Order: C-alpha cells, then structure tokens, then sequence
C-alpha cells in the first residue's frame, strides 16, 4: 500500500463533533501525505456495526460503547466539559462558581452517551433556565455570539469555536464525567495495510 | 389572548442544520426583547414523525424545503437563495466569478445532504471529490485550513465568511433555486400564540 500512490476511498463514522474537530487538521495532513486519496464519513445512527464487518466503514470515531465484539479500539485523548459564553458577555465570569451557573441562562444539546449530563445536574438539585434547546452543536457557536446565553460544551468542541465567534471559557463548576474518545476498527481488517495506515496517522495527529 | 411578554410556553420547531444557524441566531436576539420568558426547542425533521407531531402539537412550525408537507399543511414562502461557491478568502487560485472549467478543475468537499452532485454528474462534470461530509457543521473550518472548494447555499455561505474568513463566487452551473417555506398544521391555524411565532419569523424573514 501507497499513501502517495493510492486513490482509495476510506469511509469514517463520527459525530458531527468529531467532524469538525478531526477533519479539518486530517485534511491538511492528507494534502502533502496522500494527495488522491478520498474520504467520506458518516455518523454512527445511519447501520454501523455490520458495515464495519463488510468493510463498507473502515474506522469510526467517538465515545461509542455500543461497539465491543470484534472491535479493537486504542484510546486517542479525554477531555473535559468546559463551559462556554461570549468574550465581553455582561455578567459571566472564570472560573464560574456553581452558584452562578445555575442562575444564568443556558441554550442546551440533546446530543454520544454523552454524558445524560443533564440527568446529573437535575439530580444535584441544579435546575438551569433553559432558554433554548437544539439537538446538536452547529448552530451552537453563533448563538453564544448573538446573546447573553452559556453553555455547558465539550472542551475541544470550545476550542475551535473562540476565534471564530469570539467567546472564551471557564473550567466547570459541577461533577462531570471526563470524555473518552476513541479509535476502533473491525478485528476481520486488523492486519489491512491501508487501514493500519490510516489508524496510526490518526493516533499520529491525535493523542 | 396570548401575551408574549408574559408567555412561559414552549414552542417547538423542525429545521434543518443549516436552518439552525440561520434562523436561532437572529431569532433568539429578537425574542430576548420581545418575549423573555418562552422558551425554544427545535429538532430535525427526521427526528420524530413530524407530520404526526405536527397534528398532535408536539411541533408547532417547521422550516425548510419540505416537499413532503402538503395537504393539512398552510405554507408561507420566506424567500429564495442560489446555490454559490465557497472558499478561503486566500485561495491560491481560486476566482470570482468562477469559471465553470476551472471549477471542474479545482478539489472539492460535498456534503451528502435534492441532487445538486446529480445534475454535474449528468452534465458530464466529475468534481475531483477529495473529501464528503453528511451535513455542513465542518464545512467552514474545512475551507478555512485547505484549498478545497465547495457547493453551498448562499444564506449559509454568509454565516460563515466572517467568522471563518472565506469569500464566494456566483455558481459556475445551473442549479436550481431553493425555495425555504413555513409549514403549519392546519389543525392549529388559528391559534393565537402559533400566529405570533409565525408572523414575527415572516417579519424576520423575507429580504
Ligand atoms: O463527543 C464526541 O464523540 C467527540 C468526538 C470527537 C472530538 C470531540 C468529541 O467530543
Ligand atoms: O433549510 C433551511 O431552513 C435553510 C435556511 C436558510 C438557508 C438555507 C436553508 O436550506
């Protein structure tokens, strides 16, 4: 197998989170590394683990528990959830203290386990002024740009987020779990030269 | 009456990815004056059984090309966008207005997501596809790091040069116009708040 000779299509799963995060560097990777190469990706509700097993996905990406028979996976990286506001916002402060997380306004992501995040703060007697609640994170970045609204977002999600839309941080007031995100791949493909390929770039790009 | 200063109700909206960071964003500014105390849950039109819940109240407007809503559906055209051409606003050698030959010419990224990629394929352009994305959230980013070009729609091109510092150009082929539409059931057409919702987003929404 030739990265620089092959014009393959490798196919990948992963949250629309995953996308923005691991895409954009891979692409730039790929552009001096394998020039005429082709990815696609797809996310893991439309299914998976048998298209793993036919070689229709080759590698998938995320906190996927579901996928433990037959699947080998290395962990890349976890992180944190961080909380997430507007640069000048008019009131909001870091680190946040708890108590003032619970009185201000959230726009919330149904979205991936998570988390149930929102299970545990309702457990911990925290109940956040829901504002807005969207089903995943594009819409997300702008939003926290336009108004005075926080939110509760995984932390590598934030960083590519700041610069563009002007908004900063704070380490977390409340108990929540780290996030662990990994590679797997199909054992029936465990010794495919392109594939061990193209996993070790990424645990290359990532860790 | 209904009074949207003193509402506390939940309205709930189907919409698609693009329409997320399109419509939340203004939206959410207007109604933080105007009702501060309702609150906003939005899905995607695959999410439930949409026309169903649009009978049953679960949802009470939908936006979109939605083709599938017709009968016991009332139905308001927003407006009109073009397809344009998306890429970084250092693009090597990218131009505007984009020749068709140089488009075939150049990489692209696709999003999976009305078969736009059908009519080139049919009008003889194979599009050196070097990546393909199911939805739009990596897209801006993708550009911003990469000198690939991609096939937008216009109103979500201009939520994304800023903050990701691309420019465009008018689109090279003949595609087709996209018509966005309100969509409410009948069932519901003469109640008081969902009027509200609907005229403030037709006063939002037009040119
Ligand atoms: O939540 C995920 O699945 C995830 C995936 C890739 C990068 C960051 C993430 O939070
Ligand atoms: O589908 C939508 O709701 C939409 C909204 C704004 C711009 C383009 C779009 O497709």
């Amino acid at each position: 197998f030739d990265p620089f000779a092959s014009t393959r299509t490798f196919n990948l799963a992963m949250t629309d989170i995953g996308e923005m995060y691991f895409m954009p560097p891979l692409m730039e990777a790929l552009a001096q590394r394998a020039p005429h190469i082709q990815i696609s990706t797809l996310r893991p509700n439309a299914n998976l683990k048998e298209d793993m097993e036919s070689g229709a996905v080759d590698l998938a990406l995320g906190l996927l528990p579901e996928l433990q028979t037959g699947f080998f996976q290395r962990r890349l990286f976890r992180h944190r959830y961080v909380c997430m506001f507007r640069k000048d916002h008019p009131s909001a402060k870091s680190p946040m203290s708890l108590k003032q997380f619970t009185e201000l306004e959230h726009v919330g992501v149904v979205a991936t386990g998570h988390g149930e995040v929102d299970g545990l703060l309702e457990r911990a007697g925290i109940k956040r002024r829901m504002r807005l609640v969207v089903p995943h994170f594009i819409a997300i970045g702008p939003i926290l740009h336009s108004t005075d609204l926080i939110a509760t977002v995984p932390q590598r999600f934030a960083v590519r987020c700041e610069v563009p839309f002007g908004l900063t941080t704070s380490p977390h007031p409340a108990k929540l779990p780290d996030i662990a995100i990994n590679l797997f791949w199909h054992a029936k493909y465990n010794r495919d030269p392109g594939n061990m390929w193209l996993r070790q770039l990424f645990v290359e790009l990532f860790s």
